[PDB]
């Protein structure tokens, strides 16, 4: 066990390992609907930057994670990253739509790490969570909820 | 329900709209009071300012609390503001007293919120109360009982 | 009677006390529909900003009729604050007619509040009525009208 | 009680004292330490600087515990500071073990006084260890074991 | 086909998805040897830094290659990115070595696509691959060249 | 003995051992004293400050005969540290009475020191006492006289 190795579950760490995954995952889905924007055929430069600024802030998300997983003394362990669950993302409020849900399911994933930590009383990761995360997630969710409203309402 | 909302409890809601309201009524205590200070046959000017003050910081917390309400994807539902327990606020120490029963008060709220929010695992809610809300109140009465004290030596 | 008071009827004390509450109220109505616009099914952000900000005039409107009460030796008094008349506002145009007839009551409040220290020859009250009430009310008065015009023509 | 005392229990309060004593005793050991390597026969400024800089940052430690005792309207109350375990530290890795080990020991102490406000329902206790505390220890628990890395690997 | 397509190979296309997944599989590669050294049982921060600016630098690679895929009218398609092939990367020397290698099988890839749209006369696709890639890797593998040889010398 | 001690007595390094532990014990006096003006039932924060500022000062002292000892060849040993005489200490006067008594005493005992010292022919000693020590406690219990004459004046 690492010298530094103090509180920190091994279900944690795994969790954390995992979560790793699903940010490197929601990344790589981000470039692929920013590049999709910047097709010719497509050519919506605002949603093309929009989501390309979200791969970089899942980027960061993931770095955290990972700077914390060795703070604590823990081990990143890397598997393969899927592709992105579409190659073509249809309209902006299609893209919009999959987007809150890609935010939703990670959210999700933090609730369900910070229930774990919870349960393994850990604190730190706790306080981690709560500064790095959870808000964030709050109000990026918001505001997709926000431009799914405005987008509906083009055409009326 | 929303098509942003996760992991929200409506009883967090319901508390959350309840605390606006005791907020709402909290400030109109401190208007109250400031404008008390500012009669020509009371004429205590920083006494007056200190309470002004006050009326504003509650308003900045039911404002705080709205807005996360709609963060969160709930429904803000207002009731009538209850006027303020008196029309006359005796003497400088009585009105302090009456302020410290008021913080008190709100403090309160604001720890019953925040085990309601542990007993249906809200984080979010838990970082946002921690964040704005509790140590403002701590620092708040620490204040109050510094000048009831000091209020106290006056006339020794 | 207060040793300041000089030609200040108790009517005229009485009828402030009374537009004092119809301010507080209308200033509630503007937090209710300010934070209705940025509910994430509605997502106006320069709707909800131009209530948001009524609501802030609103309180500098009863703030300076408390401010002149005591300037006159005259007596706050504070009754409950009726809540808004709806918990939810419509489109922007349904929430601009709300807004304009709220100006046209409180405009006719001014108006008869005017009319009262006519009557009672205090020419301070009439003073005080022009300067910082009247005139803001035509400004704002036609500023609605004007957007309710154009928000007509939208869809055309 | 206090007249500002609300959700404070006496078991946290005597708690808070201890852990001051805990630090009192850490910021002395770190006194002791920085004071051996600037020895004429140690002779290891950057070594003494290190640990000196330590001893200041348990010494704010001891005082944000005491200043928040205060503020709960708990009481402060000293005991005898134990001297530090050794006379003399041996070298930079033994000096190093020595503090590792302490900042485990005092990481343990916060981590069960945060298990007990935990237990006492006291959200305010949780964010101020959180905010002032917890990671301050990881950050400076995580140094020290890559120190320890380091100067393993010197002489190879 | 695109509106904007002209004298672009769907061999050459193709190639270049197949390259930006190289060059993400290169870019987590970095990331993996980058925290790896963050260990505290490894602890070399210079090292940690030098590879997490390699990933920064894959990249922006895989991002001039989407963004060239686009420009030409290319359509971008994603596969699974295959996890780096240790999980724990030894010495320097070991991961300087991993390195080396790595940045020689992305040349050998760039050196390919290269004959690739030289064989399909594509001089847009070779101006592109000298001015953001070719010399950048001549330059870095020169870089990793020194540093091994460095490395070597340590120990002497 | 040290490579580089020169006319310095085992009875001055003791003795400066033993004032290391009296300033000790008297920076942890002045630690009790300034929480104790900052509890909310005493609440004087310019007295609390005052007594916060001697702490350091003599903080500031313990460091510069330790930074003496080791300039010398001598050798620091650290014993526990007593608690302060008193958990509280009744009214400003009472405070300031028991602060002027704490300076007398380190006050003798930088004279005895410096008698010892005289007597062991120690000239560095004489000037590092008269530098650092001597007048900045003749200054700083004249301080404290003119209070205790200022507080006894106060109800008057």
């Amino acid at each position: 066990s690492s010298q530094i190795r103090q509180n920190y579950s091994t279900d944690v760490e795994a969790a954390v390992n995992s979560l790793v995954n699903l940010y490197l995952q929601a990344s790589y889905t981000y470039l692929s609907l920013g590049f999709y924007f910047d097709r010719d055929d497509v050519a919506l430069e605002g949603v093309s930057h929009f989501f390309r600024e979200l791969a970089e802030e899942k980027r960061e998300g993931y770095e955290r994670l990972l700077k914390m997983q060795n703070q604590r003394g823990g081990r990143a362990l890397f598997q393969d990253i899927k592709k992105p669950a579409e190659d073509e993302w249809g309209k902006t409020p299609d893209a919009m739509k999959a987007a809150m849900a890609l935010e939703k399911k990670l959210n999700q994933a933090l609730l369900d790490l910070h229930a774990l930590g919870s349960a393994r009383t850990d604190p730190h990761l706790c306080d981690f969570l709560e500064t790095h995360f959870l808000d964030e997630e709050v109000k990026l969710i918001k505001k997709m909820g926000d431009h799914l409203t405005n987008l509906h309402r083009l055409g009326g």
